[PDB]
C-alpha cells in the first residue's frame, strides 16, 4: 500500500505546482538572496510605498490603508481561483455531492490562503505582488486602527507555522487534508469525506517520514497547527464586521461575501 500513498503524494505535488504559480520554493528563493529569482522592492514607509506604486507592476485617490485592504481583497479572490481548481485535482472531491463540495470550500479556503500565505512571510514581512514586492511588518502593524491589526496574527502564525520547515510536497497534501474535514457545518454526507481525508491523511503522514527522516513527531504537530488556523479565521471575521460598520462606501468581493455568508 506504500506505493499506493506515494502515487498520491506525487499527484497531488504536480497538481500543486500546475495550480498555483507562486510556490513556496519561489518565495524562498527570492527572500533569501538566490540568483534563480530576482530582488523585490521593499515597501517600509509611506514614502517607499508611493514609489512602489511607480516600480512594483500591480494586478489591480483613496486612503493608504483602504488601498491595501483593497489590494489585498484581489489576491485572496485569485487565491480561492486557485485552491478552487486543485480541489477538483484530489481524487474523488468531484464525485461528492455538489452542496458539499460548495461547503468544503467555502470553509477551506481562508485556513488554506493562510498556510499558504505564510510560504511568502518570515518574521519581517511579506512578499506582494507575486514576489515583486516586499512589505514590512512594522509598516502594516503602524497603519491606522483598526487596519493595523489585520497581518499581526498571520504573521504570528507564520513564524511558528515556517518553524516546520515544509516544502511545496509537504504543503500539497496538507491543504488537501484540509479541504476534505469532514466536521464542516451543513455537511450532507460526512463518511465519504471522512473515507478520503482518511487516505489523505496516511499519504502525508508517510510523506512526512520519508522527507523529514529526521523531523520527529512532524506529522503530529502539523496536525495541531489546525487551532491556530481557525483562530486566526475568527480574529479576521470579527475584523472585517468592524470594517463593514465603519466604511459604508465598501464592500467585499461578492465572492468573499458568499464565502463569508452564514460561516460559523
Ligand atoms: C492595513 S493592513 C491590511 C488590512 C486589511 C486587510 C484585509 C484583508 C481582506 C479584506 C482579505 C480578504 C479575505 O478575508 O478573504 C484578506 C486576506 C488575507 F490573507 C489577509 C488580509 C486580508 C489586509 C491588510
Ligand atoms: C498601487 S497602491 C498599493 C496598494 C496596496 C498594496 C498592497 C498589497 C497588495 C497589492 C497585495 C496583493 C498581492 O500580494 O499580490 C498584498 C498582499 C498582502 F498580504 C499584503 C499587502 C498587499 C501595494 C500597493
Amino acid at each position: 500500500e506504500s506505493a499506493d500513498l506515494r502515487a498520491l503524494a506525487k499527484h497531488l505535488y504536480d497538481s500543486y505546482i500546475k495550480s498555483f504559480p507562486l510556490t513556496k520554493a519561489k518565495a524562498r528563493a527570492i527572500l533569501t538572496g538566490k540568483t534563480t529569482d530576482k530582488s523585490p522592492f521593499v515597501i517600509y514607509d509611506m514614502n517607499s510605498l508611493m514609489m512602489g506604486e511607480d516600480k512594483i507592476k500591480f494586478k489591480h485617490s483613496k486612503e493608504v490603508a483602504i488601498r491595501i485592504f483593497q489590494g489585498c481583497q484581489f489576491r485572496s479572490v485569485e487565491a480561492v481561483q486557485e485552491i478552487t481548481e486543485y480541489a477538483k485535482s484530489i481524487p474523488g472531491f468531484v464525485n461528492l455531492d455538489l452542496n458539499d463540495q460548495v461547503t468544503l470550500l467555502k470553509y477551506g479556503v481562508h485556513e488554506i490562503i493562510y498556510t499558504m500565505l505564510a510560504s511568502l512571510m518570515n518574521k519581517d514581512g511579506v512578499l506582494i505582488s507575486e514576489g515583486q514586492g516586499f512589505m514590512t511588518r512594522e509598516f502594516l502593524k503602524s497603519l491606522r486602527k483598526p487596519f493595523g491589526d489585520f497581518m499581526e496574527p498571520k504573521f504570528e502564525f507564520a513564524v511558528k507555522f515556517n518553524a516546520l520547515e515544509l516544502d511545496d510536497s509537504d504543503l500539497a497534501i496538507f491543504i488537501a487534508v484540509i479541504i476534505l474535514s469532514g466536521d464542516r457545518p451543513g455537511l450532507l454526507n460526512v463518511k465519504p469525506i471522512e473515507d478520503i481525508q482518511d487516505n489523505l491523511l496516511q499519504a502525508l503522514e508517510l510523506q512526512l517520514k520519508l522527507n523529514h527522516p529526521e523531523s520527529s513527531q512532524l506529522f503530529a504537530k502539523l496536525l495541531q497547527k489546525m487551532t491556530d488556523l481557525r483562530q486566526i479565521v475568527t480574529e479576521h471575521v470579527q475584523l472585517l464586521q468592524v470594517i463593514k460598520k465603519t466604511e459604508t462606501d465598501m464592500s467585499l468581493h461578492p465572492l468573499l461575501q458568499e464565502i463569508y455568508k452564514d460561516l460559523y
